[PDB]
């Protein structure tokens, strides 16, 4: 029956899912989601900043704990696969990420289990640390690529002149240059997920070797 | 003064000031040349031509590689010289996914490394898988990074609220007991080119058993 912290983190939520571009969240606009004045918003945060850091915080508690087994390899691949789930879940979410500082219990015992996980498993602490800090990178740059392309790929087929301009020039020049591996490249897209669980099930099997 | 070197210029210093590509207006690019965004829009007809302009601009400065025809090294040297490209231009990760590769200098890169790979034996889709997957990596790295040097200005410049949320993260990791937490403090470290270095190689050790599962 009244205005709360999570009213607005909702709103914000909503807001992006209006308008998925974290930059453009603007604190008024969250109060004209809710109907309100921006006035209102700054009782419960403030700044941006600390709107950020809940909204973040509210995306970890919807993380899936990973059923572990033990084996090192199959652990954290749950935990990154789960974290693919995750960040799928909600728009921005790496971006917020990205943006926060991880200030909050749950993020910081994931990160702690992930890494434990590792050393207990018998590797370095600046292994363990490059492995699980290289993995957010991978997940990160591979939803965003994916997020942007994704929209890229809309606008083209969505009669978009320029980029459709852009589009066929990208396939003469491959072609009449015959860049033929550029050209099978074009042709996946390439099931997402399964893609990013290659690409972790590879890194893992490198740590594996040496 | 004006042309399209003028124009790509005054965006890149427009973002070494505020690196958020977001951010980023024809308007606000005619005001840092001192100019309105009509005069901006007879060289670019809109803002996607602009970022493919300065994608463009940013590959031009890629230092060619020199390859001795082991896929191992020559691909390492790839993402080598990538990571030193990105460390020259504001933003440079955002622009590159902001934007589709119809730029020569591109498809010539990305045609050329899933070249290393594909006459190595790597399946079609792990080149693929392969190649993305790293710059992927890379991608990530650096906008982590961006932030975190971004984040760390603000707090050293008086950023009360940050720099309370810096302190609660070390006396969650304290009160939890976050015993991996805390030694994953001493690393700064995970930053370096040496870092992404190392990631690399571990991916590319990856690849001397996987989709090689795949190949041939
Ligand atoms: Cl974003
Ligand atoms: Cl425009």
């Amino acid at each position: 029956p009244k205005l709360s912290k999570d009213t607005i983190i909702a709103a914000a939520f909503s807001l992006l899912e209006k308008s998925p571009t974290l930059e453009q969240l603007s604190m008024r606009k969250v109060a004209k989601q809710l109907g309100v004045q921006a006035p209102a918003i700054y009782w419960y945060f403030k700044n941006k900043q600390a709107l950020l850091q809940s909204m973040a915080e509210a995306i970890e508690e919807h993380f899936q704990e990973p059923a572990l087994c033990g084996e090192w390899y199959s652990d954290l691949l749950a935990f990154m696969e789960n974290y693919y789930d995750l960040y799928q879940q909600f728009p921005c979410a790496v971006a917020i990420e990205i943006q926060t500082v991880p200030a909050y219990p749950q993020r910081l015992r994931h990160l702690n289990q992930m890494m434990g996980i590792l050393r207990e498993a018998g590797f370095s602490p600046e292994m363990t640390h490059l492995a699980v800090t290289s993995l957010q990178h991978l997940l990160f740059g591979m939803i965003m690529d994916a997020t942007e392309e994704k929209q890229l790929v809309s606008q083209v087929l969505n009669g978009d002149d320029y980029l459709k301009e852009q589009v066929l020039h990208m396939k003469q020049y491959v072609s009449d240059n015959e860049l033929t591996y550029m050209e099978e490249s074009i042709q996946f897209r390439i099931h997402q997920k399964s893609a990013f669980i290659q690409a972790v099930k590879t890194y893992l099997d490198g740590l594996q070797a040496d």
